[PDB]
């Protein structure tokens, strides 16, 4: 089998991407944030504290003939941006782009933090990291991809995120019309539960490439590109007026600037992020200070190749017995 679904930016800045997901019988369609940095499939639901729901579409398990309470199971998760959610668990039928899994753990939110409530466009998350990170207790549950894998034509999924435009998540096949040149594959460590790999270096604009190992994660659920302070300082030094602002919480730059590109290495290959991808607009409405899309990972404890980086590529998440990642230009 295979699946193919369109993923759409939630706003004009590509702050996140949502993908429609069918849950239950008859289908309840919710728009979920596909997240290769976490491993829980959770949804706003009929169980979510009423004051914490504001415009989201909810899953109502009592209206699904295939829903079953997973007795005694609870979940609780925190994300790197300070947000969190928790609740109980059902199993139900889940389909993405024509690909169906029966008996998928669907984690129903009883509580969500303020930044979830405040984003009406995100109805929940669909985790695509390794199932070892799944938070369900006392019996850990499998991701949608792990449940689907045996049935897939090939044990892979691909992320093709758009810049200010829709893109695609495919399951079970590689669309050879969706990229240019060849796909360069690189080793993955699953020791931390992430799609963790090592970039071979970087360049800023038309500058010379610096060969240096940068260990990080391919994370569709993180908006920006978080890299070591040395690398980030080298980038923003090429933008007149750019500076790190403690009060804003990162590098900002004059909105009048034209930003240089940023290149990262994948083996001997190179992926170029155009300058415009790095502009996240005014820090507040009407400001002439703009927020940068490349930020320091110091304090996070890991480097993160988030959407800013991944949307410049066609990305293969290869879930064979020894997992690997593939990157192509597009
Ligand atoms: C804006 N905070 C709530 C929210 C929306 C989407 C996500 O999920 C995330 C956020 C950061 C990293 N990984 C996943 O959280």
């Amino acid at each position: 089998s295979t699946g193919s679904a369109t993923t759409t930016p939630i706003d004009s800045l590509d702050d996140a991407y949502i993908t429609p997901v069918q849950i239950g019988t008859p289908a309840q369609t919710l728009n979920l944030d596909f997240d290769t940095g976490s491993s829980d499939l959770w949804v706003f639901s009929s169980e979510t504290t009423a004051s914490e729901v504001d415009g989201q579409t909810i899953y109502t398990p009592s209206k699904s003939t295939t829903a079953k309470l997973l007795s005694g199971a609870t979940w609780s998760i925190s994300y790197g941006d300070g947000s969190s959610s928790s609740g109980d668990v059902y199993t139900d039928t889940v389909s993405v782009g024509g690909l169906t899994v029966t008996g998928q753990a669907v984690e129903s939110a009883k509580k969500v933090s303020s930044s979830f409530t405040e984003d009406s466009t995100i109805d929940g998350l669909l985790g695509l990291a390794f199932s070892t990170l799944n938070t369900v207790s006392p019996t850990q549950q499998k991701t949608f991809f792990d449940n689907a894998k045996a049935s897939l034509d090939s044990p892979v999924f691909t992320a093709d995120l758009g810049y200010h435009a829709p893109g695609t998540y495919n399951f079970g096949f590689i669309d050879t019309t969706a990229y240019t040149g060849s796909i360069t594959y690189t080793a993955v460590s699953t020791k931390q539960g992430f799609w963790e790999w090592t970039s071979t270096g970087y360049a800023v604009g038309s500058g010379t490439f610096k060969s240096t190992s940068i260990d990080g994660i391919a994370d569709t659920g993180t908006t920006l590109l978080y890299l070591p302070a040395t690398v980030v300082s080298a980038y923003w030094a090429q933008v007149s007026g750019a500076k790190s602002s403690s009060s804003v919480g990162g590098y900002v730059f004059p909105c009048s600037a034209t930003l240089p590109s940023f290149t990262f290495g994948v083996g001997s290959a190179r992926i170029v992020i155009p300058g415009d991808y790095i502009d996240f607009g005014p820090i507040s409405t009407g400001s002439s200070s703009c927020f940068g899309g490349i930020q320091s990972s110091a304090g996070i404890g890991i480097n993160i190749f988030g959407d800013v980086a991944l949307k410049a590529a066609f990305v293969v998440f290869n879930g064979a017995t020894t997992p690997t990642l593939g990157f192509a230009s597009k």
